[PDB]
Order: structure tokens, then sequence, then C-alpha cells
């Protein structure tokens, strides 16, 4: 079911923040633990920072913020190419149950197309479940999302699910999950972008957690 792996999820999704050791963090979206101290986390989240030399990354897991220095960070690719959601190690964090085989296969993922699909998400404390789909896929775009006095954000995503769906700022880093029982209601990936009624999500597979042991 849909709320079975929503469960799932929510257990391992956490809220991800920057801020300086003893200042105050800025909460910027979500990551989603998947096994061990590994978690996933859209390169936007920080990408756009000014200043490494004094940003911590903050995981609030279960009220707690536990972080991470931006320069002793160990960021794993995902697969070759772009990079928009990486996996980040986080030695210090409590531990999440193992979910990346609830993650799709890549030879499944027609499978989740034309479908419906719910965002599982948070947004500043709040959990929510958001409807989106049918789900399309795109091999390559440029997407629309939030930000409204110096500089709207567009981004260029690759292999990335396509909802319609109305959604708020926060919610990046929520997984996708799949209405399609046949393959186990799957997560698809992980959202990134929100605008004009529309979802985005870039495809995480099964297979891409091969490259982190
Ligand atoms: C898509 C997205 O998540 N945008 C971010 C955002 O606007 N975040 C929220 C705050 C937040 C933090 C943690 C969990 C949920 C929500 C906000 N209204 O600023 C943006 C910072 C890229």
């Amino acid at each position: 079911s849909t709320l079975e792996i929503a469960g799932l999820v929510r257990k391992n999704l956490v809220q991800f923040g920057v801020g300086e050791k003893n200042g105050s963090v800025r909460w910027v979206m979500n990551a989603l633990g998947v096994k061990d101290d590994w978690l996933l986390v859209p390169s936007h989240a920080y990408k756009f920072e000014k200043d490494y030399e004094m940003m911590e990354f903050y995981f609030n897991r279960g009220g707690t913020y536990y972080s991470i220095s931006a320069g002793n960070v160990v960021i794993q690719s995902l697969d070759v190419g772009a990079q928009d959601v990486v996996l980040m190690k986080v030695p210090t964090i409590p531990k999440f149950r193992d979910i990346t085989q609830h993650f799709i296969k890549k030879g499944d993922v027609p499978r989740a197309l034309n479908r419906l699909a719910t965002l599982v998400t948070t947004v500043n404390g709040t959990p929510m479940l958001i409807s989106e789909g049918p789900l399309k896929m795109e091999e390559k775009a440029t997407y629309v999302h939030k930000k409204n006095d110096g500089t709207t954000v567009d981004l260029t995503v690759d292999q990335a699910w396509r909802g319609k769906g109305e959604g708020l700022p926060g919610m990046c880093g929520g997984a996708l999950v799949s209405s399609n029982q046949s393959i186990q209601n799957a997560i698809l990936g992980i959202h990134v972008a929100g605008g004009n009624s529309i979802l985005v999500a870039k495809l995480v597979t099964q297979e891409m957690f091969q490259n982190i042991d």
C-alpha cells in the first residue's frame, strides 16, 4: 500500500538546514536517510551557499540536531553526469533502517508512469502527503521553482518525474511513492522543484545505491 511505504519514508525523513556551528540553524528543506549514516540530499540545499568555511550541515532526526562540517563531509554521487541529488554521510547520525530495496528498479520505471503518486514530505515540522500524477518523465528539461525578490529558481533536471500538483517550499528532499501496488508502491525519487502546478522529482533507482559502501 501507499501508506505502508509512506510509513518507511517518514521514519527516515529529516529536516536539512545550514548554519554556523554556534549560530541559528536555517532549515532549507528535507533529506532522506537510506541506510546506516547515509542520506539522500538535493544538491540545491547547499549548492548556492556562499561561505563553506564556517558552514555546518544540520539534520534534525527526532528533535535532535546532528551536524557535520561541509569541509569534512563525505559526499557520494548517485550516478554519472549531472548530480542534483547526492548521497551524504553523517557519521554521528542515529542510524536509518535500510530502505534501499523499496527504491524502484530501473527496469520498473515504466510501471510508475501515468499513475498517480504521493509526495511524502515535511513542511516545517509538519509532515504532509501530497497527491500528484499521473506521472510523466523527461530525460532533460528546465523546471520552475521558488524565490521572489532577487532571482527565481528554474532547474534543468535530468531523468526527472513530473506530476501535476500543488506544493510548498520546504518540500524538496521528500520522497515520491508510486500508487502502483504491482511494483510495491516503490519510491521513485526525490522532490527537487515545484512551480506552475507541476511537481518535479529526480529519479532515484535501487541500483544507484550500489556505489556507497
Ligand atoms: C523545495 C523546497 O524545499 N524549498 C526550500 C524552502 O523554501 N524551504 C522552507 C523551509 C523548510 C525547511 C525544512 C523543511 C521544510 C521546510 C521555506 N519556506 O523556506 C528552499 C529553501 C529551497
